[PDB]
């Protein structure tokens, strides 16, 4: 058993770390793509396109099962992934709606995420189908234009207040879809107050439980398309030592 | 009295603010360069053109002076500038050294810029030559890659220690160049401790008293090149209420 997990940046490699503390055995994969990273404002068909691409590098790289630990990859590339790699696939929205759907008591539950899969309706759907009303909302992009220590104080409690402004006190349980400051997940359970977040990534890791065979050498291989600047610093930090990455396309 | 005021982005409206509320008759033209808006990556060259070409279109805005609140342009363009501009040009650089060079006790302080100006050296100098043991330290690039939300708690009071590593307990005054998660101005002065932050906007601001003559119908006009997502919305938030803007190269 070889698990791929794949994902823009190093966002999934929390994913690969609650996989690996479970199944203990399994030999992972993971390609991260660096080299294109702003992932979530690309279009459906570019999405798609570069899914399909590194599904496909991994699948080329024998694993068994593809986890695409993206909401925007999630949202838009599954039906085209399993179509085109003869394996199994899973990302990260269903297992967090059954969860989200689970821990609810008044099924008012409400999702942040990127512009791209807060347009892909995927999340809002998945939800209500499941009896649910949806309070979906946009992360705000801001890096961009304005430096965040400028939505630092006064100017910080004021742009949540006002994205999670519907939200306000009608939700009980929360997708994190994803997030981006000011909306940090302590800026946002301050105004919703003490509100029940999904965590995607125990959620999803658990999912996969019946496919997955913990079996393997217990080994690790992580890939990216760009050795970007601090990539290499920011492993370290999440994974807790040191793993040496190769780039998408070297060696091979 | 016509000041203008030009930045890649938002982050300028609060010196425009400082300035307003100071030089409170004098009319003042912003321009943000938002359709470029990453500047701190780009070439000398090319911060050079581009600041070449939003002074030249304030200058062809009648203006009197021409304010760069952009520490990478400030530390790259204004010899450039001074000369093809036929008017007096000043940027963030200067004013935060005098400043710093100042509030210091000890002459060991420090500044975080982005990669871009922190290359530039021109803050290291103008300290240098001013007496004083310069700790420099590059903004960490890290939206693009993951997103911020993964660095919150453990990380993020990690990621600090780590930059501000050098500063420790050696500085005592401290040049805020550009503040990027998870460094934000409470991250870091809880790291060092309490330090002299230098406002380099205020500082700024205060810098030009001798050259502009509080004179004017006390009008104000806003311009982007790219009436990019959220600008309004930020526009809002920082001066107060909301003003129109215009987009550059529009009417004109």
């Amino acid at each position: 058993m070889k698990i791929g997990i794949f994902d823009s940046g190093v966002g999934g490699l929390t994913v690969l770390k609650a996989i690996r503390n479970r199944y203990r055995k399994v030999d992972i994969v993971y390609l991260g793509d660096t080299a294109r990273v702003p992932y979530g404002i690309r279009s459906k068909d570019t999405i798609i396109r570069y899914s399909l691409e590194c599904a496909g590098f991994l699948k080329d790289k024998g694993v068994d099962i593809i986890v695409v630990a993206c909401n925007t990859a999630s949202a838009y590339a599954l039906e085209r992934l399993k179509k085109e790699i003869n394996v199994p696939v899973f990302g990260v929205i269903e297992p967090g709606v059954k969860e989200a759907l689970k821990k609810s008591r008044n099924k008012k539950i409400g999702v942040i995420g990127t512009p791209a899969t807060v347009k892909s309706g995927a999340y809002q759907r998945k939800l209500e189908e499941g009896g649910a009303d949806v309070f979906a909302k946009a992360c705000p992009l801001f890096a961009p234009l304005a430096e965040e220590g400028l939505l630092e104080g006064e100017i910080t409690r004021k742009v949540v207040e006002h994205y999670l402004k519907e939200f306000k006190g009608k939700i009980d349980t929360l997708i994190l879809g994803c997030t981006h400051y000011p909306l940090l997940k302590k800026e946002i359970k301050k105004f919703l107050g003490d509100a029940e977040v999904v965590d995607s990534s125990e959620a999803l890791s658990l999912s996969l439980h019946n496919f997955i065979k913990d079996d393997g050498s217990s080994s690790l291989e992580l890939f990216f398309t760009d050795l970007s600047p601090n990539l290499q610093f920011l492993i370290k930090l999440i994974l807790g030592r040191d793993y040496p990455v190769k780039l998408a396309e070297g060696v091979f």
